[PDB]
Parts: structure tokens; sequence; C-alpha cells
């Protein structure tokens, strides 16, 4: 029912504070399918901030205090009521300790007070699993929620590539980005980058890679070149350049996008600005999903939700995110009879979807 944790057998990829990193597992070993779920939560791009980070968020900076267990939920989840995507599957939680959207490759030194390593925490747990499991896998779905999410996208093609150069051609490795979707928009009222409430999007990206030596896909990194590789940590202008099949979940007015916007929603009067900014933002998104073939995107004010216990009440066009996911396995095996895999709101308001999570 829960998910063991493994410290990595390589005490060399290690978390911020140089604690060995690791992963949660349970096993399904009637099942090709394997699940790697990367947890997200925001970031830190610089010493000052990392050690407030340190202060009171030392679980997403050390595995000094992990339980020894996990509970797998949404789509994490063995139950069936919970989980009618992948309940079956071999289920992989890999706890979000490098504060570097999963980008870093860079290990703890007499220089650097942190260690940023994880694009490499995802390929050593990758190689750790082959030995229990994954080296007989049919379907490897990379999956990650918010920072986890983007690091879905910066991190699949890398992951198809590791696989095959180790003699796994049979794998096939999809990705799966939860809330990663971000757009390096005009903020709603400006305000200077001095943490991560009070910075925009773009400027904290730019910024991060430079302290976290952060890695990027290849093609993207060709596009935009030396100096510009923050570009590829916002899904629209790097999903073009992916190769692995990626399902991207997004809602339309995501609360971690209306805070690095300067957007606080309580229950006040919206005026004329604040709401022409609110559906331009709808709009925008909506429009960068166009082409992406396989997307579920409702149009509500919510943060994350393939983990949450009832991901499975929100629709979209009366589709549910499970059966989409599972139109869009079919769909790898064009388009199917009553099985669609392009779900994107149209209404341009928050909640105009009444299946939209409530509290
Ligand atoms: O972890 C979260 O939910 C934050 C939301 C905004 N962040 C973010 C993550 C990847 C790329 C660009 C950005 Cl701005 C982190
Ligand atoms: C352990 O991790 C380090 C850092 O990535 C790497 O240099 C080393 O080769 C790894 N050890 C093995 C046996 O792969």
């Amino acid at each position: 029912e829960d998910l063991r944790l493994h410290l990595l057998l390589n005490t060399s990829v290690t978390c911020n504070d140089g604690s060995p990193a690791g992963y949660y597992l349970k096993e399904s070993r009637g099942s090709r399918r394997w699940l790697l779920f990367l947890e997200g939560g925001w970031y830190c791009f610089n010493r000052e901030n990392c050690d407030s980070r340190y202060d009171t968020m030392r679980r997403l900076m050390s595995s000094r205090d992990w339980p020894r267990t996990r509970t797998g939920t949404g789509i994490l989840s063995s139950q069936p009521e919970e989980n009618p995507y992948w309940w079956n599957a071999n289920m992989v939680f890999i706890p979000y300790c490098s504060s570097d959207v999963w980008s870093g490759a860079s290990s703890k030194s007499e220089k650097n007070e942190y260690a940023f390593m994880g694009a490499l925490i995802i390929q050593e747990v990758v190689r750790e699993l082959l030995g229990r499991g994954l080296s007989g896998a049919k379907v490897l779905l990379l999956a990650g929620s918010s920072a986890g999410g983007t690091g879905v996208l910066l991190n699949v093609d890398r992951v198809a590539e590791q696989l095959e150069k180790l003699g796994y051609p049979a794998i096939q490795v999809r990705g799966l980005a939860d809330s990663g979707w971000f757009l390096d928009n005009k903020q709603y009222r400006h305000t200077d980058c001095v943490d991560t409430i009070t910075c925009a999007p773009t400027e904290a990206i730019r910024r991060g890679i430079r302290y976290w030596n952060g890695v990027v896909p290849e093609r993207c990194r060709r596009q935009f070149q030396e100096g510009e590789e923050w570009n590829c940590f916002f899904g629209y202008k790097v999903y073009p350049t992916l190769r692995s099949p990626v399902f991207v979940v997004q809602w339309l007015f995501d609360e971690a996008q209306l805070t690095v916007d300067n957007v606080h929603l309580t229950g006040q009067p919206v005026q004329e600005g604040l709401r022409l900014y609110i559906q331009n933002l709808g709009r925008e998104l909506r429009h960068t999903l166009k082409d992406v073939p396989a997307s579920f995107a409702p149009a509500c004010l919510s943060h994350e939700i393939i983990i949450r216990s009832h991901w499975t009440d929100v629709q979209v066009k009366g589709t549910s995110l499970p059966r989409a996911l599972h139109c869009w396995d079919r769909s790898l095996h064009t388009p199917l009879k009553g099985c669609p895999v392009h779900l994107v709101d149209s209404c341009p308001w928050p909640h105009c979807n009444p299946s939209c999570p409530t509290g």
C-alpha cells in the first residue's frame, strides 16, 4: 500500500546539503509499466535564499529527516478507485531535494555551499531501478508536478537517451508534465526579483541556471544558444524540441503562475485591469497548447493535480484526466472514436468549468 524509501547506493549523488538523495518504491511484478514521479517545490537561486530555504524547508534540501515510507496518492495510488489509469503499475516517488527544477549537475565542493544534482538524481534513480525490474519494463512514464512538471520537460529526453545508451531500446520513455507549463509573461504589477513571490518567472530562471550549473535539452539549447538556456525552462519553447511523447496537464489559471505574476485573487472586487490581465493570461496559455495534441487544460484557478486523491473529479469536455491518459496510451500503441487526448477549455474565466476543484 505504501512506497518504501531507498537512499541512492551512489552517495555522491546527493541532496542540497550533501545528504544522499533517493526514491520511494512499491513494486508491481505483474506489471511492465513504471511511473517515476518528480516532486515539486519551487527552488532557490543564491546562497542567501538557499540558506533561508534550509532553515524552514529543510526536507526539500536534505534526506536526513525523510520518512522511511510514503503513501501513493492520485496517479501514484494502487487502488483502482483512486487511480483508474495506472493502479497496477510500479510506483516510484523521487523526492525533490535539489532546489534546481531538476536541472543541476554540480556537486558540493570547497567552493559551492550546496549541491544541485537534480538531473543526476533522475539518471541515478533510473540506473538503480534497472536492477529492480525496470530492465524488463515496456513503458517508463516520467511524471511530475509544478517544478517536477518542468523537470519532466527538462529530463524526459535525457532519460530516453540514457536507456538507449545503456542498451534498453524496448523501454518506451514518456512524459507527463503537471502544472509545469509556465509563461514568461509580464507581471500584473511589477516586483523587483528578490525572492520568488516577489520575482518574475523569466528573471528567476536566468539567475537560477548560473547558480545551479543547470542543463537543458540539447536541441532546445542549440536553438537559444549560450546565455539564453533559461528559455528551455518554459514549456511552449522546449516542448517542440522534445522527441519523447509528452502529455501536458496545466490549469489555465495556475496559482503559481498568478503568484509570479503578482496576482492575488482573494474575494475582493476585480477591476477592469485585472479582469483583462487574467482573461489574457488564459488566452495566451490556451494558445501555447493549440499544437500540443496530448493535453489536459481546465479553466480553473488551482495548483497541481495528478497526485491529489480526487484528481479523477475534474473534467474537460466531459472527459476526465485518467481517461485522457488512457486514450493517450491507446494512441501510442489517427484519432480514436470516443477517446480524446486534446482537452483544452475555451471559456475565459477561472471556474467557468463547473468541475473545477472547490477546496
Ligand atoms: O515550483 C513551482 O510551482 C514554481 C512555479 C513557478 N516556477 C517555475 C518552475 C519551472 C520553470 C519556471 C518557473 Cl517560474 C516554480
Ligand atoms: C556516482 O555518481 C558520480 C556523480 O555523478 C559519478 O561520477 C560516478 O561515476 C557514479 N558512480 C558510478 C559507479 O556510476
